[PDB]
């Protein structure tokens, strides 16, 4: 137990990048090349001391994964079980971003993406974002929306992993910043056992701008994780959250094992479970003992 476990997930040849990376890493190293039948990936198992994993080991090893592109984790100790795994929805759950493709659809890409603009300059807050884009939006027809919803595709490795994390006695829950109508579409869609984002009221068959409050904001993220877990008896080191923006860093913080998400740098720099260049099949090394 005072060793510790990493993971290592590449196309490259397994021998060849064992070998590379032996001379470039340099107690005991223990390689195992090892197959996950379930997703369909091989990977490179690595079991050194504990002592070994420091954080100047940490960031070398996470600067070296990106310059020869691959992925890894280290096995957390203890391993969660039995817990919640929450999911941020737009370019997360899912590809794309919902109101900017309902923007498109609109014909509006440019006022929303200007809305979005004087935020991120910091010119206006996250929350007044979220109201004035969905102002924009006030009377589009349900089945625009709906629409919208459809076309919208899963990220990578989620049918694969979404089963077997309910095999392995997880809730799932979305977690989000987003449309609700979007949201619960997407829990019924794919079993999803929770559900939570901004509510807008929609009314004879159009939204209106009835936003209810408090807005689901950054810190509403984690709160809402926070209160399912009490409701659900469930420990933080077994609460497994991912995402990819920086309105995610409290609930990703708050994890007992936060991953980034294909993310954005100043998450990639507080958030050091990272998926970068595979799907979430990976998840599996979070949550299946015997690899
Ligand atoms: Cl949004
Ligand atoms: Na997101």
């Amino acid at each position: 137990q005072s060793m510790s476990i990493i993971y290592f997930i590449t196309t490259q040849d397994i021998d060849t990048f064992q070998k590379k990376l032996q001379e470039t890493l340099f107690f005991p190293l223990l390689f195992d090349k090892r197959y996950a039948a379930l997703i369909n990936t091989a990977y490179l198992k690595l079991t050194l001391p504990a002592e070994c994993l420091t954080p100047e080991f940490y960031r070398y090893l996470r600067e070296l994964s990106l310059q020869w592109q691959f992925d890894f984790f280290i096995k957390p100790q203890p391993l969660p079980a039995n817990g919640i795994i929450a999911f941020d929805m737009d370019s997360t759950f899912i590809a794309e971003e919902g109101v900017d493709e309902i923007a498109r659809e609109l014909g509006m890409s440019t006022q929303i993406t200007a809305i979005t603009q004087q935020a991120m300059e910091g010119k206006l807050d996250f929350n007044a974002s979220f109201t004035r884009r969905i102002g924009m939006l006030k009377g589009t027809p349900k089945a625009v929306l709906n629409a919208v919803c459809d076309r919208m595709t899963l990220s990578p490795g989620l049918l694969t992993i979404l089963p077997v994390i309910k095999a392995k006695g997880f809730k799932t829950a979305i977690i989000s910043g987003g449309l609700d109508i979007f949201t619960q579409r997407l829990k019924a869609r794919y079993q999803l056992d929770y559900a939570f984002s901004n509510t807008v009221e929609i009314r004879d068959n159009v939204l209106t701008d009835n936003i209810t409050l408090p807005i689901m904001n950054a810190a509403n993220k984690k709160q809402t994780l926070v209160d399912l877990a009490a409701r659900l008896n469930i420990a933080t080191e077994n609460i497994i959250a991912c995402g990819d923006g920086a309105n995610d860093l409290p609930m990703l913080e708050h994890a007992g094992t936060g991953i980034a998400w294909k993310a954005k740098p100043v998450v990639r720099e507080k958030i050091h479970h990272q998926i970068n260049y595979h799907g979430f099949e990976l998840l599996l090394f979070l949550i299946e003992d015997e690899l």
